[PDB]
Order: structure tokens, then C-alpha cells, then sequence
């Protein structure tokens, strides 16, 4: 799975966040299924600030990134899986396009950086948990 480094800060899926993410928590949320953890070395990515709605995502279970126009963040129902159930979840951006267990956390950018991560799968829709509103992500 994929997450994204900014600054000293470390952004994965919640659900997937490890025992060492925990032990260095900086924020979590289960409502939007993320979680922060504090890093030792700074890291490469750039979060962008904006309202795009293009981009281009990363899909491991196709080895490929896909362009995609994405809606605006907001509250959304999620169906259950073969392996998870059904939730509302927030800050969700919905694309059409392929995603699959395998492809959590790869990276949704655009021409201002890192938008989100992959984050659901379903019926030929793609969603990414958005990160442009935590601008403390930033900073310090
Ligand atoms: C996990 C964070 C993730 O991004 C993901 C994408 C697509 C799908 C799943 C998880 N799980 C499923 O069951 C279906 O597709
Ligand atoms: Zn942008």
C-alpha cells in the first residue's frame, strides 16, 4: 500500500496505518479513514492547494496512472467488499475508473501536488481520501 511524505509527516489510510503509526500519532480520523504519523527524515511530496477536479491517480493492480476528473470532497455511502463493510465516509472525491484491495494509498495529483490517496473500489469508481484542506500539513 501507498502513503504520501510531507515535510516530517506520514499520511495513510486509517485502517492500514501500523503499530509504529500509532505509537507516533500526529492525527487521525476515522470518519475520512486517514491518519498522520510523525517521520525522522522529511519527505519528497508537495500537497496541493486548490479546487482541481483533473489529475491523474496511481492503480497498483494495473501497474499504470490514469487521468480522471474527480467530484468535490464530501460525505458519501461506501458498499462493503469481500473483505469490509458498508460506512459513510468524508472528504471523498469520486472517480470512474479501476481500483482493488491492492491499490490503497496510491497517490491522486494534480498540477499543484498530491490531492488525496486511493481509499475505495467499486462498480467501475475510484475514490481518494482528499488531504487539501489539512494545511497544518504544511508546517511545523
Ligand atoms: C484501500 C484503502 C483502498 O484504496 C481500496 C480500493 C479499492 C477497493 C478496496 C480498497 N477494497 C475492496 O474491497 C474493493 O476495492
Ligand atoms: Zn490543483
Amino acid at each position: 500500500s501507498g502513503a504520501i511524505y510531507v515535510g516530517n509527516y506520514r499520511v495513510v489510510n486509517r485502517h492500514l496505518a501500523t503499530h509504529n503509526d500509532w505509537a507516533n500519532l500526529v492525527w487521525e480520523d476515522s470518519s475520512r479513514d486517514l491518519l498522520v504519523s510523525s517521520t525522522t527524515a522529511q519527505g519528497c511530496d508537495t500537497i496541493a492547494r486548490c479546487d482541481c477536479q483533473t489529475g491523474v491517480y496511481y492503480c497498483s493492480s494495473r501497474r499504470k496512472h490514469y487521468p480522471v476528473s474527480f467530484s468535490k470532497p464530501s460525505l458519501i455511502f461506501v458498499e462493503a467488499s469481500e473483505y469490509y463493510p458498508a460506512r459513510y465516509q468524508s472528504h471523498l472525491m469520486l472517480a470512474v475508473g479501476h481500483s482493488e484491495p491492492g491499490d490503497c494509498g496510491g497517490i491522486l495529483r494534480c498540477q499543484h501536488g498530491v490531492v488525496g490517496i486511493v481509499s475505495t473500489g467499486g462498480n467501475g469508481l475510484v475514490g481518494f481520501a482528499d488531504v487539501r484542506d489539512l494545511l497544518w500539513l504544511d508546517e511545523e
